[PDB]
């Protein structure tokens, strides 16, 4: 189920930060992060934390297929318990913060940033705020 | 021309907060920010500062027709100048403080706040954030 959808025409990508807080409602679902990439909604970046297995999986659909999955070696998500996600991305990843603190970096895969016009999450969240804000580059 | 669009179909109405930062192109166009309701994509409150002519026009679209004009002419914004638009709504009204004074509040119309999924901002506004809080006094 969709919980939130956010597009910005002009791309939202480099140099942009998405903040979302929330939590999750079961024990054992997952929910993810999607940013998209136009035309075609290909996925540039999928970041989908699992809360039965305690992964998160990260990756990217692009040309009709899932590429290699990136899984982190930790979990730093509570179910139930309130979190903070920052994805914030420069020229060379998605910068993932959990928390304020600095979890893992994901290569960009899609190299046409610019094109990275949407944002979606999904499934088992319920969200209390969702930040959109052009940082720039450093 | 659309500059962003957020959906939250569990509905974002009453007791959300909006902050839109960012600071037009032109000294003498306009911008707006509407609130839409679904399904029909009624708009249950425009928000839209007029900098050819100093007002902050507010009105709803209900049933194909525009109503009835309640403008502002505290107009606290510049042409070209940074500014920050928070817009929360409680059981009653949509309130509006623009960098961090109270400017004006608007009664509802549309009576089905929970109706209220979509953020829609249009026209001459560079946009730097925009955040979408739950307990918007918060
Ligand atoms: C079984 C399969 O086809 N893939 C398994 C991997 O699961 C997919 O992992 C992806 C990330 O690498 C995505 O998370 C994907 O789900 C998303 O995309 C699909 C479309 O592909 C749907 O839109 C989902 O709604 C969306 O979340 C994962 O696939 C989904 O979950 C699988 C377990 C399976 O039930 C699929 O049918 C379902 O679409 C899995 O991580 C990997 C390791 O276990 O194994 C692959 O086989
Ligand atoms: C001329 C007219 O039809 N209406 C005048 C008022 O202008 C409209 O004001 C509305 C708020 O009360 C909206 O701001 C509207 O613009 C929005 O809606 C229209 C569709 O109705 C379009 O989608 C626009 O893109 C959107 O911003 C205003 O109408 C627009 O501006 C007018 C000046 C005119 O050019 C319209 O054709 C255009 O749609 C105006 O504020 C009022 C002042 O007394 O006079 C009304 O007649």
């Amino acid at each position: 189920a969709l919980r939130f959808e956010a597009l910005y025409p002009e791309g939202m990508c480099p140099g942009w930060s998405v903040v979302v807080k929330g939590k999750t409602s079961s024990n054992t679902s997952m929910f993810e992060i999607n940013f998209l990439s136009h035309p075609g909604d290909q996925i540039a970046f999928h970041f989908n934390p699992r809360f039965a297995s305690s992964r998160i999986v990260c990756n990217s659909f692009l040309a009709n297929h899932w590429g290699k999955e990136e899984v982190n070696k930790t979990f730093p998500f509570e179910a139930k318990e309130p979190f903070q996600v920052e994805i914030y991305s420069d020229q060379d990843y998605f910068h993932i913060f959990i928390d304020e603190n600095k979890i893992l970096q994901y290569k960009h895969r899609q190299k046409q940033l610019s094109s990275i016009t949407k944002l979606q999450i999904l499934n088992d969240i319920e969200i209390s705020s969702v930040e959109i804000t052009k940082r720039g580059l450093y």
